[PDB]
């Protein structure tokens, strides 16, 4: 005689399993700015939400549940143990530690490789089969210390990398051209940090080489400062900082972005972070951002940029830079 | 090497299988219309279309095809052999014959069971595990026929209904109100066809009951012609029809609404054709519709509506015009 | 010549005006929320950000412009001055102080007060034609401050109210049932706080009244407590505040529905503050929420509820308890 | 005592006038498909129907209005009378003869150009300050005709053009590829028709010219037949008339891709038909598909690709062939 059963006549019942499970480790400034980017895409038809902060985590939890009238994304759940996480199709990582004021960020490097150690074996174990999205800094080398641990194929570690570099880069070109981002091309590769290098050879508009018609564009001396443009990028994530101590709308919607190309499987190229060893005759383990086309199974492909003397030189210094932490690790 | 092996350095090949695969049995009006619906709503990451006229298909397929670019849809595809609706999650069957100006859906029962035993068997076959969605009219009747030939359990044997039939009512009740269908609640509950019974017990507008300030609210001889209003609803087929020849925009969104809360697993309440035998009285095996929780699973609850002695009556007399039909069973 | 002049051959100049403009005042964590619910629904081609901390604001706002290629809204502005936010169709006012732990919201009038003496006629002035969407606690009292200030016809003054209450009232009812809180009906009328009204009489799942099969249901002292799911919609507020420190997804996406009704004038019906003098025995000035027709121009309608004896006692100790505090008018 | 007033307290009245009208001249194949596509993506507020065929006209207008549930476009309105058309934003030309099978674009003149003397001057007169967008073929020559009637800018005046050209080559780039259509950039310049120029010099994924990797890409003799996905592309038309009739969904697609660019002012580039009088040398009055940023004043300026001798002198033998016709005419 329950209201439920004068109600509703059953004939089913509670299969559990989701088909597109999405999991977010870490609820902080860029977890949750995932999480909503993530649910206002549609991508998940089940998100979890994971955190060490056990207050926090159930408080953002029941803040996105309280919005579910308004999504569609039927079950959210959270926890501490890692068998919420459960046969996710992606896992994004967030947690860890942030850039403080002026802050590089290659100093994080031993705090975030500690917390990587505990995680990434955590999250294998229940997800065998996930694609590992890897946001924390700097995100070149725990995508690597991802891919050391987990024991995945290259292929199902990801680092978000040079999506974000390049958006930024698209905009600022974007307000100089007067046309939309999403009508220049431009590509921001290697390193997501200070040594980060732009394409200047392939920066386009309707199919149209900028460095043509303008020769002085980029890696020099003399302009209308397009090199500043660079500059721009490379300290964008500074000048956030400073005005407001971190940076979360940009990199939650980049990392929608990606997610939507591996959950839809539509083989997008992206610049995102992977294993180059036997490309640009780099013969070591560096992980740096390169065009990718990105799937279901995460990295199918590598596209062979072809990039100048100047710009291959600066990949090689990326990559350098790069290794000689990656060297003393090894965990 | 090809431009590719050039461009392109390749580190997988892999079973390309689809995760949210949708199947649209026949590419007529109703057919595109639903695919469209569907593809705008991103529900599927590959759509596979079969008929019967293989020109059709293949120009169908191609022009939608062709729009790629604006879809996030990356694979579609066609056969007239259902080897190619392999691993479907769910099926749409739109196949057969539709009314002729004036004509009775009932009348279209004989031609349509006879391709429903073929159809059926190739379906059930190659996606053991997809749920049925049946268009075809008399739609009552062809998702009766349906189960039986199928095999499947109820839950996952759906006909279209009054979903319909509900959008048009809310449509209409919205004009009069001076508010949208989406804030005007009411239900089309029965046969999907001239024996619909309208659910005035339960229209309402923000949880107040029309038929409470109101009591001669319709199945009443009384003043503001409510009743009139259940009457369109039961013409609007026959009267678009005379107009353009066919209906095909509304079922088309309809259906999308349907699959996005199967696909998703919503647990949203949809009027829909079930099997009702047990409830409100009925003996025999028919199929209509009743409010009915739909999602990953297919329909894992009804709702039990509270009916006035009246309504009852009119549900009664409506599956009693099926079962009529219903007993001819040539399959 | 500059790149630019060699690129693209102009064709005009003119005066870029906005058509679809969202001004967004206060860019703190309800703010935001707002604002990247707002953009990913693609409602404005202009969004405004106004603040008084002149770098937080200026960093949010590069923040949103470096995602500008993941999002449709082309031009995001701010600035302190308010000559930003000209011919603005809506603004959302977020700015103030919120509660601390354990804070009822009518505690924060005095400081809030202080605050829309300076912002509305900045706002009234430089947009005399938009739709005030009124965010700030207590929302009851600062609505009907708003107005007061303003000048404007109440229709276009609103406070966001109930809104919220109502889809966590649906959301928790959702749980018990198991059915999505969209298809399960029910309204918190009264003060957003401590005093709000949960209308029983009308709490349905699919036009079948849940009072009428269970009549003891809530404003019930017996026996599957149905009246402990409004205290937790009391109470939702003050627990994410103790687990977070404060809310904000649930109010942003709950404004962005609301804003959805105002831009696309889609005539919904939404539980929002507006002055119900005249209704419901109410003869002073205050407003609440009550259900309201919402569309371009505002509140054109108010639904006149049936309230049970019970639940119009408690709504009159809402506007009771609100009035009790409004007799300050220290404006 | 109307229910009506029962139920409804009534503030304010009937504004009527809409923010963001879109009107589709032509309710056949492509005015629905256009429709359709513009509803489901949320782009208008009003859309206005307007057919010299009475009867498919209302027929298509119900079909659209019973849909109304699950769209967010609140006024469909239809008519015979262009009084309906007031005060559009936007205008979609799609009236007019099609080609039947083997049929050249080039046929249609005749009877095209008495229809669009026609409705020129009745669509004008009612939205001053609209932006036309023709669809109806041959597109090219019906620009200049919309353009030399209106007496409009040159700016308010859009040939729908090569944006469906260029879509369906980058689809077939895209599969040779095994890369989305969306990430294989590549132009389609010149008559929306057998005289489409290829602009293989501009084409590239990921900012790399495919011509530097493969200069014998292109306008020829040599290869893995680059060139005849050219020939697909002006094919294309041909082929899917011959398999269904006539073609639909991605020229509906592509006109709400533009109508976007056009509602929320993105200036996004896009090649389609404008006056290129001044420009490749050409010096006279011709329309064809040149890339175009496009925003909410229309056309505001255009790209100046960099085309080799192969290419400009096929762009001038487009223009020719154009203008050829445009000639004769003169009204
Ligand atoms: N890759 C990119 O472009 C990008 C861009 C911006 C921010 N960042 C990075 O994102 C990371 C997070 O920044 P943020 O603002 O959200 O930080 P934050 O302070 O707001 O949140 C970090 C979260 O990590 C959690 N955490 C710590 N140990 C954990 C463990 N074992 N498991 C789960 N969670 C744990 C915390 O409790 C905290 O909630 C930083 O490393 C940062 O530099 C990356
Ligand atoms: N349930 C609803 O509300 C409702 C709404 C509208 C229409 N319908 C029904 O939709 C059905 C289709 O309507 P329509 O306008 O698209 O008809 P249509 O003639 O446009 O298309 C029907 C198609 O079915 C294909 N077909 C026939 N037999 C087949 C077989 N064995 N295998 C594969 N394909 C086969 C045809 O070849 C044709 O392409 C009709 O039965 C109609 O009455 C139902
Ligand atoms: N109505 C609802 O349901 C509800 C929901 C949640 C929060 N709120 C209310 O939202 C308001 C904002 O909450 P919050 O978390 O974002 O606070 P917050 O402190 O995060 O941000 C408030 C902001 O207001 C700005 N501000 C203050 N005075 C200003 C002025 N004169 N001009 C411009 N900006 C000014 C601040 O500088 C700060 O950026 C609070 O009053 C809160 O109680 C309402
Ligand atoms: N530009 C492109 O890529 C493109 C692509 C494909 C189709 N086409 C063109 O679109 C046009 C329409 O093709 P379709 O399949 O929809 O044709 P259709 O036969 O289905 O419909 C044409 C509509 O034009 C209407 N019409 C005729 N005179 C009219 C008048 N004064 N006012 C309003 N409407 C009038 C008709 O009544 C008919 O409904 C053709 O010219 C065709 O070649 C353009």
């Amino acid at each position: 005689a329950t209201l439920k059963d004068q109600l509703i006549h059953n004939l089913l019942k509670e299969e559990h399993v989701p088909h597109n499970k999405i999991t977010v480790v870490g609820v902080g400034a860029v977890g949750m700015a995932c999480a909503i980017s993530i649910l206002m895409k549609e991508l998940a038809d089940e998100i979890a939400l994971v955190d060490v902060m056990e207050d926090k985590l159930k408080g953002e939890m029941m803040d996105l549940q309280h919005g579910s009238l308004f999504l569609r994304t039927p079950k959210i759940v959270s926890g501490k143990d890692y068998n919420v996480t459960a046969n996710s199709r992606l896992v994004v990582i967030t947690a860890g530690a942030r850039q403080q004021e002026g802050e590089s960020r290659l100093n994080l490097v031993q705090r975030n490789v500690n917390i990587f150690k505990f995680i990434i074996p955590n999250i294998v174990k229940y997800s065998p089969n996930c694609k590992l999205l890897v946001v924390s800094n700097p995100v070149d080398i725990l995508t690597y210390v991802a891919w050391k641990i987990s024991g995945f194929p290259k292929n199902r570690v990801i680092g978000s990398g040079c999506n974000l570099d390049s958006a930024r880069f698209r905009y600022l070109m974007g307000e100089r051209l007067g046309v939309h981002p999403l009508s220049c091309h431009g590509w921001i590769l290697g390193e997501h940090g200070d040594s980060s290098v732009p394409v200047w050879s392939g920066v386009n508009v309707a199919g149209v080489s900028l460095k043509n018609l303008h020769p002085e564009l980029g890696t020099d001396a003399d302009k209308e400062h397009w090199k500043a443009v660079h500059k721009e990028v490379v300290d964008s994530a500074y000048e956030v900082i400073k005005l407001k101590g971190y940076t979360s709308w940009a990199i939650g919607l980049s990392v929608a972005d990606l997610a939507e190309s591996i959950m839809k499987n539509l083989r997008r190229v992206h610049p995102i972070s992977t294993m180059i060893k036997g490309l640009y005759g780099i013969k070591e383990n560096v992980f740096l951002s390169v065009p990718c086309i990105l799937g279901q199974n995460g990295i199918s492909d590598v596209v062979k940029v072809t990039l100048t003397p100047e710009e291959e030189a600066h990949l090689k210094k990326s990559a350098d830079t790069l290794w000689g932490i990656q060297k003393e690790l090894q965990f």
